[PDB]
């Protein structure tokens, strides 16, 4: 449909469990240096003059963590932030339906 033109998210930094180095070295900034319309997908950690995103948990299987948005109704987001030029994006609703783009974009290209 649509959705890459300026992804601007925030976390709550309601804690978490693991998510740390990696996480704000990649995850934490933007993906691609303005290489769409210098609208690229950044995100920040805490406070953010008002955050959205809750930190639900971490999973183990391919070092990612899974948030979701109050500022909508139920929206869960799966989420990995690698290196070597690497993230996947996945939007669910705990309300609705999921499961059905998935954007596996890498640091560069």
């Amino acid at each position: 449909g649509s959705m890459e033109q300026f992804e601007l998210f925030s976390i709550d930094k309601f804690k978490c469990n693991s998510e740390a180095k990696y996480y704000l070295n990649i995850i934490e900034g933007e993906w691609h240096p303005q290489d769409l319309n210098d609208s690229p997908l950044k995100f920040i950690l805490s406070t953010s003059d008002d955050s959205d995103y809750i930190c639900k948990y971490i999973n183990t299987e391919h070092k990612q963590l899974t948030l979701y948005n109050k500022n909508n109704s139920s929206i869960v987001i799966e989420i990995f932030i690698p290196n070597d030029n690497k993230i996947l994006l996945t939007i669910m609703n705990t309300e609705a339906l999921g499961t059905s783009p998935r954007m596996t974009f890498i640091k560069h290209k």
